[PDB]
């Protein structure tokens, strides 16, 4: 359930629901990052998840939403974006990378959200794993699933933080 | 295979072409007739959407003369999700989706669903896909079977799909 998700009540529940579908699922941190239509206010998004608070706090007074690659794949594709090095392509990539890792977000992928209505979001998942081989590898086991997954929670979450 | 009809899809060129190669996505994927429609950022000139696929012409031109768009249900559903809708006899809720029901039956699309898609850009769409089954209930089970291959081809297709369109 999706229809956990639906019948869940208020955000608590909701990020609840989400982040064990996604520790189930074989994931140790999620981020579901969503704007309205034609808001590019990352700072201020409905954001749910179990990403450190202080990285989420450093990320957001950093202004970091214009850094990550991330951010800017979603706002260019629907497609995943898988956390390789190589994403992160200038001086102040790289220097988000590193903190990013020592948050323990070095392994992992985006999926971009478009909602129907506008809106703009994230499903970030980070993945435990010895190496990023065996992240990836794993990744790719689960992806048909979650990419399923996204779309079930872009449209309870769009519910949720703007219906 | 999927990553590789993407990869295909994006060495493509034309219409045409681009055409044939998700046409054939389907199909080896087991649908039988598809239609991928997309409007640009806050349009709903859907009788001028871009539309791709192999839905019978004369279904198709009647669709855009009638304005079906706009009673289709399926095409409601995608302004307002981004999830699959199934096309079960029940979407088909007013006399005018009733009659609608009947005619896209006659033209062979009984059994399919259809994907909203919502792409990067504000772009509004649809990947349709029927099934030829000997019941529904055979449509539905194939239909589960393929269901995650054809929700990554969706986005796969959006992406592609967007570029070409606009
Ligand atoms: C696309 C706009 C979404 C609304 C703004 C959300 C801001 C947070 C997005 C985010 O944190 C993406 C993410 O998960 N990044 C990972 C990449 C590695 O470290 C991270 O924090
Ligand atoms: C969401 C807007 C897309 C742009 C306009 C495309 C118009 C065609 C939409 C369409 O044909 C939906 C569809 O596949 N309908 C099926 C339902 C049963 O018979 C049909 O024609």
């Amino acid at each position: 359930g999706f229809l956990e998700l639906e019948r869940s009540s208020g955000k608590l529940e909701w990020s609840a629901i989400l982040q064990k579908m996604a520790s189930d699922l074989g994931f140790s941190k999620i981020l579901f990052g969503l704007l309205p239509k034609d808001s590019q206010d990352y700072e201020n998004a409905f954001i749910v998840g179990n990403y450190p608070a202080a990285w989420r706090e450093h990320y957001d007074r950093a202004g970091y939403a214009r850094v990550d690659p991330t951010v800017s794949h979603c706002t260019q594709s629907v497609l995943p974006i898988f956390w390789e090095p190589s994403i992160y392509q200038t001086r102040k990539q790289h220097e988000f990378f590193e903190e990013a890792s020592a948050a323990g977000l070095v392994y992992g992928l985006t999926m971009p959200l478009h909602g129907a209505r506008g809106e703009l979001g994230a499903l970030s998942l980070s993945v435990e794993a010895e190496n990023r081989a065996e992240a990836n590898r794993f990744m790719e086991s689960v992806l048909p699933t979650l990419w399923m997954l996204k779309d079930y929670a872009l449209q309870s979450g769009a519910g949720l933080a703007f219906e």
